[PDB]
């Protein structure tokens, strides 16, 4: 099997001992091909980048959702809700049970109105800027995205939009997530070096802890009910058991939902919108269908289902730079991958999601270029093409949530405002959990449509 170049007993691990692990591993992957062994001190995985393999690593008869040591790290206060327990812990059915019907297009429904809300605040942000001012496009979007999920997750405002430093609750996730992702380079983490980086992440998962908790027995003691995933998760029952989620299952989803839809949603707002700016016949047509289809001051439901070319800009957006990280899986029993490669129990693979959407062999050789016309379409997209949302019954929960979102924020956005690129940015791809265009700006030009 190929594999990248070694740094002697540290095998491959140094070549993750940088800034943008994601795109370094797709660097490897030009090189190497459709799949390659990484070694670390211990461990061992196989990086997967054609839609030949990754289909076979979809086979959830032969391989199931592996937690990576950064999910590993991540459980340490994403407890066991849903993205980070295994299939096979009953925590992970039984919320999955529960949740699944909360988050269908239906019930986009009943979270639109405060959908809407944050949507507003961020329209009227950019509405309020003068003459000489841009707008700092992630880190606006990810304000957004944070006030959407915590206000339909569980109806509490962080009220990003009134504040530089954001509610300690986003600086502890924050920090606490950035130290999850520091731990996988510590050869000895019981080295007195790290006693305060310790200290740090038990007070912010103390923070994370203490505000959700707070918040649970407040809404309990009241007896209020709410168009919230919360209100759902108090009363719910998983049929199969006939149990309800416990108080602290429910606020480990409540993190979880955080943590794995906040910057993910933001990074696809943001690349959506770099890649207009850079397209203006792309942005054109996005604009026309804006314009036409959200006549009311705020949007309906309604109107959002009908942005489809909206909705065709975000998979193409989702195609070249899907957000969320590489997926792991592991072998259920052993099996031969693609009729070259055995695999014993408990092996494990990684899909490598970007380089996927590059498969020359799958979308043609055009692969680099933003065109939204490939999803016109759709489900003419070859069986596991296109997997920005992971796979199976372990794909993302909130996809239905984070769509309706993006598309209804970037149709307001188009509705509302021409855009320029007045820095003619260049694409500068920042990781944390996930991809961002970092330091990406761009100046608003208000059509002076009300709210
Ligand atoms: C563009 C935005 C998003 C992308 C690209 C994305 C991507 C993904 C991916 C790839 C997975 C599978 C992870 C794995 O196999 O280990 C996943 C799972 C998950 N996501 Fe999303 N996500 C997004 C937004 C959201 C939002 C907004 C929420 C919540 C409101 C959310 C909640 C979850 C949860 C709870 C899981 C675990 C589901 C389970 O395994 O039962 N995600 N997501």
């Amino acid at each position: 099997m190929p594999q990248p170049k070694t740094f002697g007993e540290l095998k491959n691990l140094p070549l993750l001992n940088t800034d943008k692990p994601v795109q370094a591993l797709m660097k490897i992957a030009d090189e190497l091909g459709e799949i390659f062994k990484f070694e670390a001190p211990g461990r061992v995985t196989r990086y997967l980048s054609s839609q030949r393999l990754i289909k076979e690593a979809c086979d959830e008869s032969r391989f199931d959702k592996n937690l990576s040591q950064a999910l590993k790290f991540v459980r340490d206060f994403a407890g066991d809700g849903l993205f980070t327990s295994w299939t096979h812990e009953k925590n992970w059915k039984k919320a999955h049970n529960i949740l699944l019907p909360s988050f269908s297009q239906q019930a986009m429904k009943g979270y639109h109105a405060m959908m809407v809300d944050i949507a507003v605040q961020l329209v009227q942000k950019w509405e309020r800027l003068n003459a000489d001012e841009h707008i700092e496009v992630p880190e606006d979007m990810t304000r957004l995205t944070l006030d959407t999920i915590g206000l339909c997750g569980f109806n509490y405002r962080f009220n990003s939009f009134y504040r530089d430093q954001p509610h300690p609750f986003i600086t502890s996730m924050v920090r606490a997530l950035d130290e999850a992702m520091n731990k996988l380079q510590r050869a000895n983490p019981d080295d007195p070096a790290y006693d305060e980086n310790k200290r740090q992440f038990q007070e912010d998962i103390k923070v994370m802890n203490d505000l959700v908790d707070k918040i649970i027995a407040d809404r309990k003691a009241s007896g209020e009910q709410s168009d919230d995933l919360l209100t759902h998760m108090l009363n719910g029952k998983d049929p199969e058991t006939g149990e309800p989620l416990d108080d602290e299952n429910i606020r480990y989803q409540i993190i979880t939902f955080l943590i794995a839809g906040h910057e993910t949603t933001s990074g696809l707002l943001s690349f959506a919108l770099y890649f207009l700016v850079k397209n203006p016949h792309v942005l054109q047509k996005a604009a026309e269908e804006a314009a036409r289809v959200l006549v009311d001051p705020v949007p309906s439901y309604k109107q959002v289902k009908q942005l489809k070319y909206v909705g065709m800009v975000l998979n193409e957006a989702l195609r070249l730079w899907p957000t969320a990280p590489p997926f792991s899986l592991y072998a259920k029993e052993d099996t031969v991958l693609g009729g070259e490669y055995p695999l014993e129990k408990g092996d494990e693979l990684m899909v490598l999601i970007p380089q996927l959407h590059r498969d020359k062999t799958i979308w043609g050789d055009d692969v680099e270029e933003f065109r939204p016309e490939r999803f016109e379409n759709p489900s003419a997209i070859p069986q596991h093409a296109f997997k920005p949302f992971g796979n199976g019954q372990r794909a993302c929960i909130g996809q239905q949530f984070a769509l309706h979102e993006a598309t209804l924020v970037l149709g307001m956005m188009l509705k509302h405002f021409d855009f320029e690129d007045h820095t003619n940015y260049e694409l500068d791809i920042k990781e944390t959990l996930t991809l961002k265009p970092e330091g990406f700006v761009v100046k608003a030009k208000s059509k002076k449509i009300p709210l």
